[PDB]
């Protein structure tokens, strides 16, 4: 009831993820400014983030960017909608379509 | 009287040897298919250079690996053909085919 984990998964057709982070905000049901998270991990997709909000959430906000906005790679906003406190979505890149089931 | 289709194919193990492209013409007419093999490479993946001696609207797709071993994606798909050309960029088991690099 007070936490909210998202696993991202990211994947980058010349497999080159140095400075690449989520901008993610809270949406739903209490929206607020965003913050950077990192990846923190690898597999044969890409790499993973592991990303933990200390609020139960059903949606937020991300962004995929390049360190402080050098970049983004997709540049609208897009969203995550989240059951039970929990999601997890793979990202491609360039892709706007964001995946909830590993490709 | 002539269909050029460039596709592109990216997979995320990087592995393509024996996938290949099982084309069919399907507007203004529909015939049985080929095999096309990727004829080159660039930095998304490979490259196939696809040519048809009908003017076309439409053909469908399907990626397969060597004599139907396998298809990346399950069911027929397809390519609107502009102008007697098209290219399009297509991902390992993503169902949407692009008509813009990613
Ligand atoms: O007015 C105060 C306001 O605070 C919070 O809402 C802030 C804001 O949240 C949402 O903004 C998103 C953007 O839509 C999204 O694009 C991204 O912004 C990035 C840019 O994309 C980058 O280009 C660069 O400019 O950096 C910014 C981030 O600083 O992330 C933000 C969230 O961080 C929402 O869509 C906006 O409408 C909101 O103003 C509270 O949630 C809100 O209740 C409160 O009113
Ligand atoms: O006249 C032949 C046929 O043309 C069109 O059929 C296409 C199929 O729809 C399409 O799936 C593909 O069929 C292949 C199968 O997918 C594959 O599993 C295996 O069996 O090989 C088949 C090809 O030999 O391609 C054909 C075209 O070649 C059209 O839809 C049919 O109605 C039509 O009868």
């Amino acid at each position: 009831f007070t936490e909210t984990t998202i696993v991202v998964h990211y994947h980058r057709y010349d497999g080159k993820y140095d400075g690449w982070n989520l901008w993610i905000w809270p949406v739903e049901p209490v929206s607020q400014e965003g913050k950077a998270y990192q990846f923190t991990g690898e597999d044969d997709f890409g790499k993973v983030a592991v990303v933990k909000l200390p609020m139960d959430l059903t949606k937020v906000g991300i962004i995929v960017r390049l360190n402080e906005w050098q970049a983004k790679d997709v540049a609208k906003d897009r969203f995550i909608e989240i059951k039970d406190g929990k999601a997890e979505v793979w990202i491609l890149q360039g892709v706007e379509e964001i995946f909830y089931e590993k490709p």
